[PDB]
């Protein structure tokens, strides 16, 4: 169980569950950023992004994906740690799916407003 988070604090620290060990089967997280508007959240992946992929297709298994307004940044998995993101919000949604297998160690992230 890790869904329905709710942060209102300008400045945090978010990780996948059990990071950097890898992160459950079958998770369903959900991460809410919720400040007043005028504030502009930024974002950084940090340290050891590892989601699992496939060679063909894109994010099949697991994945994070964040939203703000009508805008969407992912869905993003592998290695490769994203580049950051200046959202231009004050209300962000970060959502992060795993299927039911696999081993991989899962993703950090800070956030600024
Ligand atoms: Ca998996």
């Amino acid at each position: 169980e890790c869904s329905g988070n709710l942060f209102t604090q300008r400045t945090g620290t978010i990780t996948s569950p059990d990071y950097p060990n890898p992160y459950p089967k079958s998770s369903e997280c959900s991460y809410t950023i919720d400040l007043e508007e005028g504030f502009m959240v930024t974002l950084q992946f940090e340290d050891i992004f590892d989601i699992e992929d496939h060679p063909e297709v894109p994010c099949p298994y697991d994945y994070i994906k964040i939203k703000a307004g009508s805008k969407v940044w992912g869905p993003f998995c592998g290695e490769k740690s994203p580049e950051p993101i200046s959202t231009q919000s004050h209300s962000i949604q970060i959502l992060f799916r795993s299927d039911n297998s696999g081993e991989n160690r899962g993703w950090r992230l800070s956030y600024r407003a």
